[PDB]
């Protein structure tokens, strides 16, 4: 607690109404997460609404947020079409011992809008609508320039600009990095971790498409593909749906024995611990195809199979691109 400020996570005790800088009137609270906190703040000198991250009074967080202050300038630099898919900083300062961020305000997020569904999912246009855009800002991100990879890809960092548009940006580079510079071997929120974050080896921009695959399911169907308790449960999931990972991918992930188990001329097969819930079938027994249930043709939900299937690849070097997904013909008449 710094002079009373702090609560015992170092989170900032926000209080509707407070003047911050004579000119920042902090209204309510949007989210919490691991960095801190996010409130709704009303702007006095421009007359305008604003979202503001006040980042963890903690070295490490403060740390941390350099590199994300250094990425969302460094995706601001050129007047390029695709930066727009990006929620960009206004600016930062410090406000009693926390670094905080100052973001153009969005509506809601992802998750609401599911909410508003009653948790059914949206229909097949509206899921093709936010996963072009996805798509086209992953791209954005693969530029060499950039090659960030946001690892913390979700509905609740995924943001409609508009209560009666579909216009998406994404938010959140508080645990981005760029390529080779990884820097952290726990990444990405659980139910849309990568195989090869699960698995301990090295990961590119590739992850992300992992987890918006999982997104575009969940935004169809409503819920979460792969909603483990914890890593393990997480891979047995996965396998659950997608079988087992190929052994070229098994053989040097160090990871490989927390969950599957050699057999002698056999190949690999998953431990079969009591993790594994009882009505357990075996790998691919969860057909995707089932998941998904029973512009809108039955042509168009297997090219929308298709598409995510291609997302899931266990191989990151067989997982679609961004260009690659821009190109399928679940978005393209061609
Ligand atoms: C009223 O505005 C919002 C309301 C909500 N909520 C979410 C809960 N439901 C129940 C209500 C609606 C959610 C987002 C917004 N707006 C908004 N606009 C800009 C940036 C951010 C932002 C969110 N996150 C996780 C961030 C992480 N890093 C940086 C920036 C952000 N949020
Ligand atoms: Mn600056
Ligand atoms: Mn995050
Ligand atoms: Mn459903």
């Amino acid at each position: 607690l710094n002079h009373g400020y702090d609560d015992d996570n170092h989170d900032y005790i926000v209080r509707s109404g407070e003047r911050w800088l004579e000119r920042y009137e902090i209204d309510s609270l949007i989210g919490k997460g691991s960095f801190g906190q996010v409130v709704k703040a009303y702007d006095h000198q421009t007359q305008e609404l604003v979202a503001i991250k006040i980042i963890k009074n903690k070295k490490a967080f403060l740390n941390q947020a350099q590199i994300e202050l250094r990425l969302l300038e460094l995706m601001n630099q050129h007047d390029t079409e695709m930066k727009y898919y990006i929620v960009h900083l206004k600016r930062h300062f410090m406000f009693r011992n926390h670094l905080c961020l100052v973001f153009e305000l969005l509506s809601y997020n992802l998750y609401d809008l599911l909410r508003n569904t009653h948790f059914r999912g949206v229909s097949l246009n509206l899921t093709r609508k936010l996963a072009q855009q996805l798509c086209t800002a992953l791209l954005f991100l693969a530029t060499p320039e950039l090659s960030i990879i946001h690892c913390d890809l979700k509905p609740e960092n995924i943001l409609l600009c508009n209560p009666k548009r579909s216009a998406i940006k994404i938010v959140d580079f508080g645990s981005s990095c760029q390529l080779g510079q990884r820097i952290y071997q726990y990444i990405q929120s659980r139910f849309y971790r990568s195989p090869e974050v699960l698995l301990g080896t090295p990961y590119d921009l590739a992850i992300d498409m992992w987890s918006l695959g999982c997104i575009l399911v969940e935004m169809h169907t409503g819920e979460p593909l792969f909603s483990g308790s914890n890593e393990v449960d997480q891979m047995n999931r996965i396998v659950e749906v997608l079988g087992i990972p190929p052994a070229a991918m098994l053989d040097q992930a160090p990871k490989a024995r927390k969950y599957f188990e050699r057999l002698p001329g056999g190949g690999w097969t998953l431990r079969r611990t009591k993790e594994l819930r009882k009505d357990y079938q075996g790998p691919g027994t969860r057909r995707l195809q089932e998941v998904l249930g029973v512009g809108h043709s039955p042509a168009d939900y297997l090219r929308f199979q298709d598409l995510v299937l291609r997302m899931l690849e266990y191989e990151p070097a067989a997982r679609i691109s961004p260009l690659g997904a821009l190109q399928h013909g679940f978005f393209r008449r061609t």
